[PDB]
């Protein structure tokens, strides 16, 4: 929806979520491609800002195979729900845009602890 | 329908924050599903209310937009409904939205308590 999308654009691009009773966290991406995702951490996760820029990978996990994002730094993005109803005209470009957004989300998450420290 | 079920995989109430904003956010993953902005009055205390949260829905600003006033300093605004269907009955839709907003406001009040305990 163009109307709905215009309302989405009045939101910050990356929203970090939490829920009572949950150790997993959450995310909302309000710019195209829009989605809601579960943000989870590996046991070894540090939360530290990395020297290199975030370069994750999109892939399939589990049985049945489901789309997941591996930040390669302990952060995972899962259970994606797309908030745009249009189907992407080109899939390869959609995967690239989704992966780039996930990399942005992971780096933004790493900024959370630093901000709290300062 | 199929997107609604993946919504069923999530907790009912999700509390959000964004870098650079003082306003907070909420995602309601049960019907009626939406994303909203959670804002606070200057004098908001966050101390648990003696009586149950009983907010009201109404219209604010010019042009008039739907907003929820918890009556305890918490506001929900800029509602983006995540269900595509239009409700058959509007006043029952408003009642369900209001009930979800009261639950969201009480859950937000519980956040501080949780951090203390
Ligand atoms: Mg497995």
């Amino acid at each position: 929806s163009m109307s709905k999308n215009n309302i989405f654009n009045k939101y910050p691009t990356i929203i970090h979520g939490e829920a009572r009773g949950e150790n997993d966290e959450f995310v909302v991406h309000t710019r195209y491609p829009r989605f809601l995702a579960r943000k989870s951490f590996d046991d070894n996760f540090t939360g530290e800002m990395p020297a290199k820029p975030v370069n994750g990978e999109l892939g399939q996990i589990g049985e049945p195979r489901r789309l997941a994002y591996d930040s390669r730094l302990g952060l995972w993005l899962s259970d994606f729900i797309m908030l745009d109803n249009n189907k992407p005209k080109n899939m390869e470009d959609w995967l690239g845009q989704l992966k780039a957004a996930c990399d942005r989300i992971a780096a933004d998450d790493l900024m959370l602890n630093e901000d709290a420290a300062d």
